[PDB]
């Protein structure tokens, strides 16, 4: 029965059974209970249940009264009570979802999975370090967004009381409300604020009744149907929650910014790095150190000649596009027959040479022949094989050994990761089941829904990606309850930062497994490149105060363009100076002998030919454009005058050799896709924009409803636009909205239909998942050669002092502070009058336990003994801190008010301090934050050559970005009052929200639309620069990032 080994294949047969009956549950089919495929699939349920529950039995008397063994008997018993419970209509509903768990017992009869599993549940309690730190920045971030921020998004814009009274009118609405109604609310400021959004800022009517709309107060709902607020700290968390994933935080900060105040960036700028970079990426250091620790054929100008062949051929196939001339389509086609017939001519040639039966020894001469039937068979069958000819790239793995080598490794990476995969896709498949049982036809229908399985699994996987993540959590909150954040941030929690960083640790693991001396003198001087680095940052300075917005005839302007003729002859000399002492190129040592040297060649003549252009009241209107673009590279000096820049930048460089192989497949994988994509979905793109298209099927039609067919900016039009497209999608920022339009697409000229070709999905996941593995790759390839660098390199008083040395008083402060933190959270929006005493009340008694601590620690230590400790600084700090917040409070209840709240409300928030107690006891969380110290020497020069990056980006953006304009006519998607290039300031802000790759894609979306035909100095070419400007940012940006997390993981190992 149980000893004989097949009893397990019996119940494994059951469980794959049980776990079909699970995926065939429809949401808002099966509820009723009405039809007769539930009756019958509730009859095989039950009969499922009668075996698991027998087997039960039968294992409880072979063996009496094993982890496994317990959940598989908690499974039992909660089914029971289901099944039991039967014929009470209470919520009997909700009972049903906790068979959601019965494909867990899969794991344990899986032997692999089982395994795994063990390894990934034996490295949580080495988590519970990092959990602390979770603890430490949503409780602090928690209050002081709740201090600030209490009830401040439901001020809306309403009409005067007296006003609507006197004059006897009640058409209107009683507050603003944009024609969009709720979903873009209006926010705006108090009277008692300093938001930047005012109830004055309102746009007129388009005898106006906007104007009247001039008092700000509180009003009945928040943004997103009540999910977005700092009302309480519950609703907190979901908003910080939300900033960690990184996905829609800037729409939280506007709210905030438009409310309280535009200072608001430092919140969200410190929480970006202290908790979305370092806490959670600390999770996957962690995770990936604890699973450490646990004849004329062969002549070589015949492989030549065929390898252009194929290359040739290759690229023939990526130059069609949309609208293709008729001589071009013939043209392909007439290349094709000839590349396959040379094919064919090889195929005959090698088969004469070694025979039938030497051909088929050679395994790639196999595959060679696949490929001719297919070719030949295409023409003699004169389009599905049109598709297969891209498999031709193949042929080439014959004749690149590097590559060969290397795809080798990849594939046999493919054996590890199967394992994880198998758990992954249970992971899913559990989540997707319960958030059918959860929001079952709850939606009402929208694209990102659980109305099916197959819709409930892209959600999950959606939801993964952390693409509108958010999106879909709003609506769960609103259509079920706001405690259904639980299931997103179990999701979020259990699948990104747990199993992913199970799957990185497994692919690191197994890869581990006479005046000419006068010059030589100055620039040999120990200060000369000190001296001239103070120049190089005054130029810095210069760069950064220019605008679109500088009036020519001002004094500015002739500042700035002195200043550029005093630093290029700065440099003209310093330059001089150094070639005269070492040589322009002839000698060994010359100036040019120097790839830095040169960089700096290159700046100094730019700069003369700028001054040359600019002396010249001619058409040279094009050139000085272009010569103002490369005037923004001039910070690139300073890495040369700084060692520690250098040294850094060397390194990073380098770290690009490793990894070179990975990053030419993976541009090879680009093509291929492109080129798939242009023939899949070229002239697909299009689509009719109007009120109302509900009738509009094909172009026709709607340019004769008077609307317009406009095409989507990322489409597969052409290889140029598809690889735009690509990126976007690699990148998982708006990766969605570009599946869409595959789906939908239906033909030339015609409108696209929802949901038209859901076979489509495969295109896009399969790219998201090859991808994420090359990328994947590339991040342990660093993480590998990195380690292998760095392995070859009074009797009164004797009472007090055992009482304050003793244990027992640390203790007893741990659990004051405790309830400390426990009342800090009672705090909410519009709380009734007695809490505020309550709460009053109890800072007086830690106010005083708090000094008497001070107190007894002054006696037992001494005045000089006692100051010498940091942690006893620390508490004289707040102590005498805690006192002042708590006189002034009495003051303002005191007649008399010379206190600003602005102080008050500063003290309140500032009184979060006492929580840096705990931050002593916690002896493990502290050992974990020395790690991160130990690596700020090679963590901070990374931080500089970010700033660095920034600064030429952000100085070249608003050169090119500088003078785009949202308005009613030209609308912007990415670009807003908060997301803008005016500036140098702004330039910097928006960038920061570019490298967070939060709506990213929707900036670019601004800069590719064509300017309007009156407005002037539009750069012609500017939708040629933009792929140019974001791909390289991203990339440059995300490689620096990280470095600095493969610096802190190789301190962590190194300290074990
Ligand atoms: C240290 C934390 C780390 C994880 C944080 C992740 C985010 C957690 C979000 C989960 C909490 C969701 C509840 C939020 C909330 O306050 O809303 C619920 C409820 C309003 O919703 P109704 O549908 O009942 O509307 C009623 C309308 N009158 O809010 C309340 O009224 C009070 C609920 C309790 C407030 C929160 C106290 C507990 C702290 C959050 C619980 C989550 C713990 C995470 C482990
Ligand atoms: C592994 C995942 C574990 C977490 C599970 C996540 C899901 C939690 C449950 C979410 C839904 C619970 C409420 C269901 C529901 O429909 O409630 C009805 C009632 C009113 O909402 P109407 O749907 O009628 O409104 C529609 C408007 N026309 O919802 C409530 O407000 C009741 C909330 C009760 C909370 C019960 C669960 C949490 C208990 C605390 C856990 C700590
Ligand atoms: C790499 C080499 C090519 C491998 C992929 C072969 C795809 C063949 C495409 C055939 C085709 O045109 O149909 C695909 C089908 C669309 O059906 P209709 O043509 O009836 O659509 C209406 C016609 N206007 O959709 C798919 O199945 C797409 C699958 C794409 C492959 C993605 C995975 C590649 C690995
Ligand atoms: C100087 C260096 C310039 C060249 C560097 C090329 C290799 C680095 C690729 C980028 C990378 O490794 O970054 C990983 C990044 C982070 O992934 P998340 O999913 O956490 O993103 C969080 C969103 N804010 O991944 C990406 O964003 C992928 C970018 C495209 C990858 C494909 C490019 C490979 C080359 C072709
Ligand atoms: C990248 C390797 C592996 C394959 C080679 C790819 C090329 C064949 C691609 C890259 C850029 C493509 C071009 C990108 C943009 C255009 C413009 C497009 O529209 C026009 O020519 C505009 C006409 C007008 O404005 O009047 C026609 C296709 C074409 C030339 C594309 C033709 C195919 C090109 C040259
Ligand atoms: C180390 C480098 C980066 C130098 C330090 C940075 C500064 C040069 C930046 C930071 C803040 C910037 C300022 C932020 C805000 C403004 C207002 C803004 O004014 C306008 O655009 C016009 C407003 C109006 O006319 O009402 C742009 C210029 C200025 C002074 C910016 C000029 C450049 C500043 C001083
Ligand atoms: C460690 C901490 C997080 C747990 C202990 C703190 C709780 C006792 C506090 C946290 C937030 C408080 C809540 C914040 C806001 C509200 C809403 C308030 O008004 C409403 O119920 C209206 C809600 C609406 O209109 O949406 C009633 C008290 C209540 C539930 C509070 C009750 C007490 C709560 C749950
Ligand atoms: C291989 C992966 C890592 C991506 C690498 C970056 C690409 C996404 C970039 C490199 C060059 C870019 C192209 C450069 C120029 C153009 C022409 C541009 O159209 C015009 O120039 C027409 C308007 C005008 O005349 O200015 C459309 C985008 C496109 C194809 C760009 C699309 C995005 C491309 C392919
Ligand atoms: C990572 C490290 C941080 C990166 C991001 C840092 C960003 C810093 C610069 C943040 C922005 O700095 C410039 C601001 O002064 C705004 O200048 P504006 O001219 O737009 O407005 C001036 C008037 N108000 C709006 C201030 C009242
Ligand atoms: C660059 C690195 C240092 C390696 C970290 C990058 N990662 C961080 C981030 C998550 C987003 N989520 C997924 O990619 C995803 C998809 C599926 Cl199907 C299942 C699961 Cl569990 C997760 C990525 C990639
Ligand atoms: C036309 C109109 O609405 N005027 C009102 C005025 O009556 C009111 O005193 C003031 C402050 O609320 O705001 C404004
Ligand atoms: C439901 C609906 O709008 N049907 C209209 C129909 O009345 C009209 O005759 C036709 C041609 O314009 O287009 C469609
Ligand atoms: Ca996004």
């Amino acid at each position: 029965l149980v000893c004989n080994p097949w009893f397990e294949h019996v119940s494994m047969l059951v469980i794959m059974l049980n776990c079909v009956t699970l995926g065939m549950f429809r949401p808002c089919e099966d509820v009723e209970c009405g039809s007769e495929r539930c009756n019958i699939l509730e009859a095989f349920d039950a009969f499922i249940f009668a075996f698991f529950a027998v087997e039960m039995v039968i294992k409880m008397v072979a063996l009496g009264l094993d982890t496994w063994n317990r959940l598989d008997f908690f499974i039992v018993v909660a089914g029971m009570m289901e099944y039991s419970l039967d014929g009470h209509n209470v919520s009997l509903s909700a009972i049903r979802t906790v068979r959601v768990l019965r494909p867990l017992r899969a794991i344990n009869r899986v032997p692999s999975m089982r395994i795994l599993v063990t390894l990934l549940l034996d490295t949580l309690p080495m988590l519970g370090n990092v959990l602390l730190l979770c603890f430490f920045v949503f409780f602090i971030f928690g209050i002081v967004g709740v201090q600030l921020w209490a009830g401040l998004l439901r001020n809306r814009c309403f009409l005067d009381s007296a006003f609507v009274r006197n004059n006897n009118l009640t058409f209107l609405r009683p507050y603003y409300q944009t024609e969009e109604g709720e979903e873009n609310p209006f926010i705006c400021s108090s009277r008692r604020d300093n938001g930047m959004q005012k109830c004055s800022h309102i746009p007129g009517r388009r005898i106006n009744w906007n104007q009247y709309y001039n008092v700000c107060r509180s009003g009945d709902s928040n943004p997103h149907n009540g999910a977005i607020n700092f009302d309480n700290i519950g609703y907190a968390w979901i908003a910080i929650f939300q900033v960690i994933t990184l996905e829609g935080w800037v729409d939280i900060m506007y709210y905030v910014m438009d409310a309280h105040s535009f200072y608001n960036f430092i919140y969200f700028i410190l929480l970006i790095i202290v908790g979305s970079f370092f806490m959670i990426n600390l999770c996957l250091v962690v995770i990936a150190t604890q699973f450490s620790e646990t004849r004329i054929v062969d002549s070589k100008y015949f492989s030549r000649g065929i390898m252009m062949a194929i290359l040739v051929n290759t690229l023939s196939m990526g130059v069609e596009y949309h609208e293709q001339p008729e001589e071009l389509t013939n043209a392909l086609e007439i290349s094709n027959i000839v590349f396959t017939s040379m094919f064919a001519l090889e195929m005959l040639l090698k088969l004469l040479a070694c025979g039938p039966l030497g051909y088929i020894r050679n395994p790639y001469n196999i595959f060679d022949g696949i490929i001719v039937v297919i070719s030949v068979w295409e023409i003699v069958g004169q389009s599905v094989l049109r598709t297969f000819r891209l498999l031709r790239v193949l042929k080439l793995v014959r004749f690149l050994p590097a590559l060969r080598r290397q795809l080798v490794v990849l594939v046999k990476t493919m054996d590890n990761v199967a394992t994880f995969c198998t758990l992954l896709m249970l992971f899913i498949f559990i989540f997707s089941i319960l958030g059918m049982h959860l929001f079952g036809c709850k939606f009402s229908p929208d694209r990102k829904n659980f109305d099916s399985l197959l819709w409930a699994i892209v959600t999950v996987f959606q939801i993964l990606t952390q693409e509108d993540w958010n999106v879909v959590l709003y609506n769960g909150m609103a259509s079920t309850s706001s405690w259904a954040a639980l299931y997103f941030v179990a999701l979020m929690t259990f699948g990104n930062y747990v199993l992913f960083n199970l799957l990185v640790a497994i692919l690191v693991e197994g890869f581990q497994a006479r005046f000419r001396v006068s010059c030589q003198k100055v620039i040999t001087h120990k200060m000369f490149d000190h001296v001239v680095l103070v120049f190089i940052f005054l130029n810095c300075v210069t760069i950064a105060l220019e605008r679109p917005d500088i009036d020519p005839g001002s004094t500015e302007r002739v500042f700035l363009s002195v200043s550029n003729y005093i630093f290029t002859a700065i440099f003209v000399a310093e330059m001089m100076v150094k070639v005269v002492a070492l040589g322009l190129l002839s000698g060994e040592h010359a100036y040019l002998q120097s790839s830095w040297n040169l960089l700096d060649g290159l700046l100094v003549l730019v700069s003369l030919v700028d001054i040359v252009v600019a002396m010249a009241g001619a058409k040279i209107l094009g050139v000085l454009r272009v010569l103002r673009l490369l005037r923004t590279l001039r910070p690139l000096r300073v890495i040369s005058r700084a060692p520690g820049l250098k040294l850094v930048v060397e390194t990073l460089i380098s770290s690009l050799r490793p990894i070179g192989n990975i990053v030419l497949i993976c541009c090879a994988f680009f093509i291929i896709f492109g080129i798939l994509g242009v023939q899949l979905f070229k002239g697909k793109f299009y689509y009719c924009e109007g009120p109302d298209t509900r009738n509009i099927s094909t172009k026709a039609q709607c340019r004769a409803a008077h609307y317009r067919w406009v095409r989507r900016k990322y489409n597969f039009d052409n290889l140029g636009q598809a690889l735009m497209s690509l990126f976007v999608l690699s990148s998982k920022d708006g990766w969605v909205n570009i599946m869409y339009d595959g789906l939908d697409a239906v033909g030339v000229d015609q409108q696209p239909v929802q949901n038209h070709n859901p076979w489509m999905l495969l295109y896009f996941i399969s790219f998201l998942l090859i991808v994420s593995f090359f990328v994947l790759n590339m991040f342990v390839g660093v993480v590998v050669e990195n380690f292998h660098k760095c392995r070859q390199h009074s009797p009164t008083r004797r009472s007090i002092h055992s009482l304050c040395t003793s244990h027992y008083l640390d203790l007893f402060i741990t659990f004051i502070i405790c309830v400390n933190v426990i009342t800090m959270s009672m705090e909410h929006y519009n709380q009734p009058k007695s809490l505020d005493e309550a709460l009053k009340y109890c800072n007086y008694v830690f106010t005083i336990v708090f000094v008497f601590e001070a107190a007894l620690k002054l006696v037992a230590f001494g005045f000089r003994r006692f100051f010498k400790d940091r942690w006893n600084q620390l508490d004289l700090a707040i102590v005498l801190l805690s006192l002042m917040g708590i006189t002034l409070e009495e003051i303002e209840m005191s007649a008399a008010l010379p206190i600003n709240p602005t102080i008050i409300r500063i003290m309140r928030v500032l009184r979060i301090a006492r929580v840096l107690k705990l931050l002593k006891m916690a002896t493990g969380m502290r050992a974990l934050l020395d790690t991160v110290v130990q690596a700020l020497p090679q963590v901070g020069n990374l931080g500089l050559l970010f700033m660095l990056l920034f600064f030429i980006y952000a100085a070249l953006g608003v050169e090119l970005f500088g003078r785009l304009e949202c308005s009613e006519d030209n609308p912007c998607e990415g670009l807003s009052r908060h997301a803008t290039f005016s500036n140098f300031g702004m330039a910097f802000l928006t960038l920061f929200r570019v490298s967070t790759g939060d709506n990213w894609n929707g900036i670019m979306k601004d800069t590719l639309r064509e300017c309007s035909r009156e407005d002037k100095h539009c750069l012609s070419y500017l939708p040629a620069l933009s792929p140019v400007y974001f791909v390289t940012f991203v990339l440059v940006a995300q490689f620096v990032l990280v470095n600095v997390v493969v610096a802190v993981l190789m301190k962590h190992l190194e300290e074990s």
